[PDB]
């Protein structure tokens, strides 16, 4: 009755690993920060200097 | 029967993530404000001053 018991334990193992892959994949996603785009250059109201 | 069950769970996972990509992409689009273009300079009717 060896084959019958062997097959059962193998089925359970592969199911458990697949579900674990899902959690890891989805957690991996939506895990990217990125950047902001600086606005257009600031208009120059004045440039001057003093002592 | 391991391969048969494994493959099935993997197919479902990839389908779900693809549909989620679509919603996110389309929502990302049409999400840009922009600007208006100020009209032509205002004609000067008068310039004056008082005390």
């Amino acid at each position: 009755v060896s084959p019958v018991i062997a097959t059962l334990l193998l089925i359970l193992i592969a199911v458990a690993a697949a579900v674990l892959l899902y959690t890891w994949v989805s957690g991996l996603s939506a895990n990217v920060a990125g950047t902001q785009v600086t606005g257009k250059s600031l208009t120059l109201i004045q440039a001057t200097w003093a002592r």
